[PDB]
């Protein structure tokens, strides 16, 4: 009955019940997946939030900048799912960029220390998670990361745009390695969604009238998308990730699927 | 429970049992879809062939160069599915190019009458099919066409490459129109499949070493594809089309999904 | 001293002194090129207009839909430049689309007869001109066509967008053939310029407030371009074509150079 | 009359006489440019090497990881060219990636400290160079960086591919900033050149069969390039950079010009 019935899927990146990762998890459970969740830093909050999911799942700590976390991850996952069992899916839904790299802060004024942290967490970690988890993935499995189309420059997105360009390149190399395991690796380039990162990171860096410029972003996206766009609903994006986690896109890898209402296909 | 359970899907483009359309149809039926078939010219042959599908489906005649077939199509489909009922999906799996625009035959020697017929059938008709059928499609519905990545030139594909470039452009305009119906329009860019068109029609224009060149094509595509590629197997491509016809990719339109083993994402 | 000193260059597509082809010619002559001009239909007007160029050049009739014109072209050119002499450059600056294929006229309502004519003239003719002229081009030579970025759908451009997508594919195949002669083939994707086609074809199809929507197009383009954009000046575009005609881009072929103020590299 | 007659151009990235920068510098000088050179670490060696350029040029030290070098660069360049004078051109020909992120060394085994150093030098520093030098550039000026098409993954280029993806994104944001100065920013995507970095640094990480693999690379690139390709010859690439530094591409910014023999436009 369910799209992901019996599949074992690790989902990273829940911070709140607005997180793209929250809705990926919710939809995957509705579709029968058995999940292992990973969280960063604010584990007490994340435990509270993940209790709003349809079903209980183990929560494991994972700071992608922490070499020890990464080194122990496959073992901790194997403890969570049981020896002899492997993952069928991995979801990377993780990003960060310091305020200097975002918004109205001048592009040239971001120190490399800041950019590097943003790139570590937002791009490099996709390789490092694939490295840790591929040895415990089943053939036919699927690794999915979250992208925002960086093909053209734009206001505010600034150095996160650079990190996503890097992520897209990483994805294609992860696909090379994953292929050896019979595993797919893809990115979902999503339209704008009202998440914590959108409000705290992107919004925080926009200065004043941020709420209006964000309302503006929604209205422009909605206009450009032939099927419209709603920033208040992550479900279409979560369903898309779930399609990639399923057996229904078996010949797609190294690739990007655009869950953006088709906005990137239209000039105006 | 099937991926496509309860959905009404029109599938064009069956001519042989090796046709991509034939496999899209089989998989759609295994996933619970009710089909309406359309066929060109050899309707007795198509009728016979499709008696070997999992389930019986009505078959209607459609020559996309015949403006009368196109003018009557919606009413004919309505009769086939029952008045009041609408289509949830449309599959355009239609291609033609005179052999003169293909193979070892010189690119410059294809006369425009030939090229134009190919473009008419291969690209323009995606818009005329959508024009005819959009008025009888449900919101949430899905139009899917078949592509072969024409972003780069290549031996032998010649003027068909040009027609696929046109088609990708047509798809994006179709999406604009389909969106007003709450309908999606996308293409599936498939890797090479050992269909009789590939082997016999195109392989027809390929010379005395055609068989070897086709095996060589397979070997190279399989090398390049991080997850491998089997030209003998249409199933991954048909599953990809079904994915688009399902409700699992609801924010994707005007777009292209590559079902090519990830080959296009790799240089070597 | 001149960029194109001693080079023999055929320039097609002058209709008025606002034509992109007019400015290509003007700039090429300023840079020392010896030109052969081709014109369509309105030869008396074109003769008057081409008398405003810095220097005299032979004018030859060429309707790209006329098989006889095309068949006699190399011979007529050889008569214009002298036996034993060959062309170093060819400029395709030609396009057409009937009103049904443009503007506010519904996309689905363009008859294929119309689209086909537009595609013949705007895309297919790039191959047919290359076919006629390559046998009289010097190695090191350069064929350049004019493009408008069709990667995304947009209002008004409609079926001309499809023709340019087709042109881009043709260009990459012409590059295959041209390479055998030691000749480059490239397209210049220009920003919007106030030419006859812009006003009569694009403007004519836009209905009412066309002048304001065109003013609007300029202002949006100017905003999106990091170095700004001026629709009233074709010179930056002509200089770009001249760069391609020169010896200064010797390793570029099958390709597209964007003379659009960088607008296509910016989302907003 | 030289292409670059009277222009003042800063050229970074000479380390050996096989350096792409070395050839850009030679060609620029043959075309009448006045150069300022910048070099990293081995300044005595660079001084010696560049004594073999057509013309003597001042050489300044620049480690792009040294924020003091970057803070003083504009003033140091001004002293070199004379106060009141400004630069017309800047060439970023700087790349680095620890061998650990290259060759037959496993993609997953490159530690982030290594990758980050590579990204810093290879991508971030394009923005910090532009930051430093924009204030002393003339309108109409041109910043040019060196790229290797990273749109697809590939053997051996590994993390450098990721850094070039980042760089292409950085280029587009640099263009936004440079436009306020009336300055252009573009990359040249070069085909493989048998520079000592290619052979010795990268070829260093390539195994016991490295030489053969490099010849194989050349043979395949030459096959794919419609106009052919010679890895032994930097001249076409240097001419391409000079083209961008000239006034002949004045509407192009935030962009990428492929000097690769047209290889990227061909599948096979
Ligand atoms: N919201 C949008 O509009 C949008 C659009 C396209 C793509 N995305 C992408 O979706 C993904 C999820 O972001 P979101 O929008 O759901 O916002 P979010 O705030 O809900 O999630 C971001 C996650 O990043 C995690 N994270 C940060 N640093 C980490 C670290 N060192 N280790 C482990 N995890 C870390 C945070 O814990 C948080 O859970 C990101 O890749 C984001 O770039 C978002
Ligand atoms: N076989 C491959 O490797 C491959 C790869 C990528 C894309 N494609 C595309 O997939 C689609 C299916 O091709 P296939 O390989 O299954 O070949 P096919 O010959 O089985 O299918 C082509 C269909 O086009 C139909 N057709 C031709 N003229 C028509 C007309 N005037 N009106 C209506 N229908 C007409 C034919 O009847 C046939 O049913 C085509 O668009 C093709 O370009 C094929
Ligand atoms: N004006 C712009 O904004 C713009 C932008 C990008 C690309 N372009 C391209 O520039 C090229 C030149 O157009 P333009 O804008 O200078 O307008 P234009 O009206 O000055 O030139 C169009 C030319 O097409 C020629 N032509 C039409 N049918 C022909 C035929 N059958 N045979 C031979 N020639 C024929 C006409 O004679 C005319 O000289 C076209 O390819 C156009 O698509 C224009
Ligand atoms: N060789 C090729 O085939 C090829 C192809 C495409 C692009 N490229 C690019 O061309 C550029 C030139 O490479 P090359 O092949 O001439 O190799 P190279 O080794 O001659 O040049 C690289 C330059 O990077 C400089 N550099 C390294 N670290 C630096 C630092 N911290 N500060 C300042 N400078 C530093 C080195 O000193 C050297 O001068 C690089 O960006 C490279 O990626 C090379
Ligand atoms: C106005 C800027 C353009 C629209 C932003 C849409 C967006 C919103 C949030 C996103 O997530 C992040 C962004 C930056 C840093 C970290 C994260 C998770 C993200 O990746 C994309
Ligand atoms: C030429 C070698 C390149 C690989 C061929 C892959 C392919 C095979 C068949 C295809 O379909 C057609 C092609 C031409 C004419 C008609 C059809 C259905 C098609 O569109 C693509
Ligand atoms: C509002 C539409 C989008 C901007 C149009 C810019 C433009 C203007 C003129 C062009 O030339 C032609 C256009 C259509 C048909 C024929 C030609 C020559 C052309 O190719 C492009
Ligand atoms: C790996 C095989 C792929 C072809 C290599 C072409 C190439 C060669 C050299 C290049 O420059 C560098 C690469 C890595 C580190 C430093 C430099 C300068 C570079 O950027 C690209």
């Amino acid at each position: 009955t369910g799209l992901l019935d019996g599949k074992r899927i690790l989902v990273s990146g829940i911070i709140t019940d607005s997180s793209i990762a929250f809705h990926i998890a919710r939809v995957a459970q509705e579709q029968g997946a058995q999940l292992v969740l990973t969280g960063f830093d604010r584990l007490r909050l994340i435990q509270r939030i993940t209790d709003r999911l349809p079903a209980k799942a183990p929560l494991l700590e994972l700071d992608v900048q922490n070499e020890e976390h990464l080194a122990s991850l496959a073992g901790r996952v194997t403890e969570a799912i049981g020896a002899g069992n492997k993952l069928d899916g991995v979801v990377h839904s993780i990003g960060f960029m310091p305020q200097t790299g975002m918004g109205i802060n001048p592009f040239f004024d971001a120190p490399y220390a800041d950019v590097s942290k943003g790139i570590h967490i937002s791009a490099y970690s996709y390789a490092s998670m694939a490295k840790a988890l591929l040895p415990i993935m089943n053939p036919g499995g699927s690794i999915v990361g979250m992208d925002f189309d960086p093909s053209r420059a734009m206001p505010a997105y600034n150095w996160m745009t650079v990190a996503k360009s890097a992520l897209e390149s990483v994805n294609r190399f992860v696909a090379r390695e994953a292929g050896k395991y019979g595993v797919r690796s893809n990115l979902v380039a999503a339209g704008p969604i009202r998440t914590l990162a959108m409000s705290a990171i992107v919004g925080g860096a926009l200065g004043e009238e941020a709420g209006a410029q964000i309302q503006l972003l929604e209205e422009g996206w909605d206009q450009r998308a032939p099927i419209g766009w709603n920033m208040k609903d992550a479900t279409p994006v979560a369903k898309t990730v779930c399609a990639l986690l399923s057996d229904w896109l078996p010949a797609t890898t190294g690739d990007i699927i655009y869950a953006d209402g088709g906005a990137h296909t239209q000039l105006l």
